[PDB]
């Protein structure tokens, strides 16, 4: 037999899309690669190099070439872990070396292992299968909120909304970051290189650089929340995650997408961001608003948008349509759209829902702490006990899209949360505090004016709880400081879930799955 081959060492931890652990930019932080090439080299004791010589990936070939060269390059497309051994060969025998683990890394967890959600808080099992139960995970949430993807309850989840995937853009084009300090010019110094209407990462530290459960090793390909959710999915098999493109304040680029086809800067840009990061399953458009309304009041057109929103979505569809057929796979179009009358009327969904699969009502935020005199109920289903016929309504939403012949199965209701609310209320008749007047917003837990669910089951019996049982909604009151919040409690979202039953609605969603304490999705997966 030739001799006995030995593998020299050599790191062998590869990956398909590589990751500047230093960068900041995003064409600098990733560097997706066409192929992957393993290099092995080795030498020869006891005996010659023999005549012929192999590479082994499970004992079957994969090379073979030239023993004299004592090295062999090896072409591979899919990401995974295998054994890699050289077997030299001739006429007498064969010799195997002793093998070695190589790692081929991509984004689509093939090289990770299942991260499992231990049940944290009053989160138990299980998940309502027959209707859509989503939830929206932020991504500054890795911060104060302290929140990383080992904490979301994925198991009672069937999608996992991942907000948001930015668009590039200066000046005139994402003004409305410029509302938050420091979040413009995060955007700015992440698309530094990229220019204007190209998807990219508002912030790659949290994302995919941040060290996290199960991807805090030093040579990991991916951590940060992108490598969470690729080793997620594993342990989570049925849960399917979609990149939210927008929201409040990167809704901004959306309105200039009239033009030639900066739209294709961005459709090409989506088609390529979802093979790079291959664990998304589709593409949600959270435009806020089509029709103007949104963060920025200098922005909207009422039918230039209402068109827009349609070529939009018309030749994202078209887009996945072809992932679909070169990937195989199926992916999905969703778009999360306000629950106001008067925006609605802007964008006809009948058309829409074409090249939607499904709706995320945004059935809150009907009133807040922007407007002292304009007191009520935030999220409710149905119109309040002392005014009833309030237009910002759930059912009255549903209603609109339902008259222009949206199908009840692609829409789902909003949950909220959180809650906002208004301190120092006055000026006000009965026991009825929404009636008056209030002098600000409330204390908040991150921001003034919003509290999260979780904080409420802890201040609770600072207020004094009541629940609407005609509107399907909740709030409370402290008369020391005048602190009138209103959120959505237990009963309120098992009154949305009937609401959802048997008028035949999709499901339901939240914003934001960090601010539970397991209460709210609970409710919301009841089986009745
Ligand atoms: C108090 C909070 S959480 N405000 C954040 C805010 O608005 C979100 C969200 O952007 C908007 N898009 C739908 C997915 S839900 C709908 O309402 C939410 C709260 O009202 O979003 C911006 C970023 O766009 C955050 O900076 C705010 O903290
Ligand atoms: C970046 C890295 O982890 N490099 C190598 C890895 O390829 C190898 O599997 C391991 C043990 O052989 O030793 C590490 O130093
Ligand atoms: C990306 C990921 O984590 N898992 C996907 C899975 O969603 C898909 O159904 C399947 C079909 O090819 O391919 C896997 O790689
Ligand atoms: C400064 C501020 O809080 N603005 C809020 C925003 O947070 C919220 O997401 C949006 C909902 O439509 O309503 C805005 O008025
Ligand atoms: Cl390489």
């Amino acid at each position: 037999i030739p001799g006995t081959p030995v593998i020299d060492w050599a790191d062998r931890n590869y990956a398909l899309v590589e990751i500047n652990y230093e960068a900041t930019a995003y064409e600098n932080l990733i560097k997706p690669k066409e192929q992957v090439d393993v290099q092995v080299s080795w030498n020869v004791w006891n005996g010659d190099i023999g005549d012929i010589a192999y590479v082994l990936f499970d004992e079957q070939q994969v090379w073979k070439g030239d023993a004299e060269s004592k090295r062999a390059t090896i072409k591979v497309l899919v990401s995974g872990q295998f054994n890699m051994r050289v077997k030299l060969c001739n006429e007498d025998g064969c010799s195997v070396s002793d093998p070695v683990l190589v790692k081929v890394a991509d984004t689509d967890g093939g090289h990770l292992a299942p991260l499992e959600y231990t049940w944290l808080e009053n989160n138990k099992p299980g998940r309502r299968e027959d209707k859509i139960v989503a939830a929206y995970f932020v991504e500054w949430g890795v911060y104060g909120r302290n929140f990383p993807v080992d904490k979301v309850p994925l198991p009672n989840l069937s999608h996992l909304l991942y907000g948001f995937i930015p668009i590039c853009g200066g000046d005139g084009i994402n003004d409305a970051l410029k509302t938050i300090s420091g979040s413009f010019e995060s955007l700015q110094r992440s698309c530094k290189g990229r220019e204007d209407f190209k998807v990219a990462i508002h912030d790659p530290w949290a994302a995919v650089q941040k060290p996290q459960k199960s991807v805090s090793a030093w040579n990991e390909p991916y951590k940060g929340n992108f490598g969470q959710l690729m080793a997620a999915k594993l342990a989570n098999p049925h849960l399917k995650i979609l990149p939210s493109i927008g929201g409040w304040t990167l809704s901004d680029p959306f309105y200039f997408m009239h033009d030639v086809e900066k739209r294709n800067v961005f459709v090409d840009s989506v088609k390529e961001f979802l093979q790079v990061w291959k664990f998304f399953d589709g593409v949600d458009v959270d435009w806020e608003f089509p029709g103007g309304k949104g963060a920025n009041p200098s922005l909207g057109d009422a039918e230039r948008d209402a068109k827009t929103y349609i070529l939009l979505l018309e030749e994202l569809r078209a887009m996945l349509d072809d992932l679909e057929a070169q990937t195989g796979r199926v992916y999905e179009l969703t778009s999360a759209i306000s629950a106001g009358y008067d925006k609605i009327a802007v964008v006809n969904y009948a058309e829409a829902q074409k090249s939607l699969g499904k709706i995320f009502l945004m059935s809150y935020d009907f009133k807040g702490a922007w407007s002292n005199t304009d007191l009520g109920y935030q999220t409710t289903v149905y119109a309040p006990s002392w005014n009833s016929e309030e237009l910002y309504t759930t059912h009255y939403a549903v209603d609109a899209l339902l008259k222009q012949g949206v199908d009840p199965n692609k829409i789902i209701v909003g949950v909220a949360m959180y809650g906002r609310g208004w301190t120092g209320v006055t000026n006000y008749t009965n026991d009825n505090y929404f009636s008056g007047t209030g002098n600000g917003p409330v204390s908040g837990t991150w921001e003034d004016g919003v509290v999260d669910y979780r904080q409420i089951q802890k201040d609770l019996n600072n207020y004094v709880y009541t629940f609407d049982s005609a509107a399907q909604a909740s709030y409370v009151f402290d008369k020391s400081k005048g602190d009138l919040i209103s959120f959505d409690s237990v009963d309120s979202v098992l009154g949305k879930v009937k609401y959802v039953d048997r008028n035949k609605l999709g499901g339901l969603f939240a914003w934001e799955i960090d601010a539970d304490n397991g209460d709210l999705l609970n409710a919301i997966n009841a089986q009745f």
